[PDB]
Order: structure tokens, then sequence, then C-alpha cells
């Protein structure tokens, strides 16, 4: 998989090729203002050590760090995130997996509409790779969530309970 990030918008400036997961971005520039995806789906971090804002980066050319939803020109670890040949979640009602629950293999860009309860504060990620966001139809802040368990919204990085989108990674393309 293969990314280059720019200092400046529209691939200008100081620049870094990478091709796997770094914890930290900042010997090789300091700020991110366009990037482009050669191949891979990436996670990007605003933090070292993959913490701030995360933002999901497809194959494609980012002229402006909000074509990619960035909270600002901060980018400062990555993720290439593995291929995933199915997906599926358990989204419980409750914290801790108590509560009502359903199951999905498909992406949802709302789910407090689509469900016969509209409180979500638990995941069971058995297969794949998703992404959750704050708002739905996948705006806002976004979450990796990879393989594994979520008991509390503490767990997916977030400092609040907000979600309202789904979305399995899987390509542009």
């Amino acid at each position: 998989g293969k990314i280059t990030f720019y200092e400046d918008r529209g691939f200008q400036g100081r620049h870094y090729e990478c091709s796997t997961d770094h914890s930290n971005l900042q010997p090789y520039f300091s700020r991110c203002n366009s990037v482009r995806v050669d191949s891979g789906c990436w996670m990007l971090y605003e933090q070292p050590n993959f913490t701030g804002c995360q933002y999901f980066l497809r194959r494609g050319d980012y002229p402006d760090y909000q074509q990619w939803m960035g909270f600002s020109d901060s980018v400062r670890s990555c993720r290439l995130i593995p291929h995933s040949s199915s997906h599926r979640i358990r989204i419980y009602e409750r914290e801790d997996y108590r509560g009502q629950m359903v199951e999905i293999t498909d992406d949802c860009p709302h789910l407090q509409d689509r469900f016969h309860f509209s409180d979500f504060h638990s995941f069971h990620v058995m297969e794949g790779y998703w992404v959750l966001y704050e708002m739905p139809n996948y705006r806002g802040r976004q979450y990796l969530l990879r393989p594994g368990e979520y008991r509390r919204y503490h767990d997916w990085g977030a400092m609040n309970a907000r979600v309202g989108s789904l979305r399995r990674i899987m390509d542009f393309y």
C-alpha cells in the first residue's frame, strides 16, 4: 500500500512516501494539507501513537485536509488497514454488552432510525474493520473499529458517546 503526505495543499511542498504503519510521522513533515493514496486503505491520526482525531483515507487525491474531513492539518501517525473478506458487528444498547442488540453485515448511514431502539453504547466487532462516525451519513468525528470488543465509548477513542453511522472499510474501486 502506498500514501504520500504533503505539507502544502494541492500536493505541494515537503512530502513523505509511506508504505507501513507509523506511530510517529513528525520526523518527516510538520503538517499535512494534502495526500495521495496510491494504493491501500489508511487511518490517519492527528496525534502520535494512533491517538487524537482519526480520518479514513481511501485511494484518491486529497487536495485539502477538508477533503478527508480533517479538523486541521495535523496528521502524526498512520495505519494501513488490512483487507477484510466479510464484516459483522454486534451493536448493544447498553455498555458492557447489556440490553437490546442487533447484528449487522452491511453499512448503516443512519443507525438510530433503522433499528427498534436508538441508544448504542457498546460494540463487538466479529469480522472486519469498520469506521464508526459521530453523525449519520458518514459525517463528523471518525473512529476506526478493528476486530474485537468495545464496552464503552472510551474504548474506541471517543471523548463522547455520540454515534450516528457506520461503514465497512472495503476499497475505493
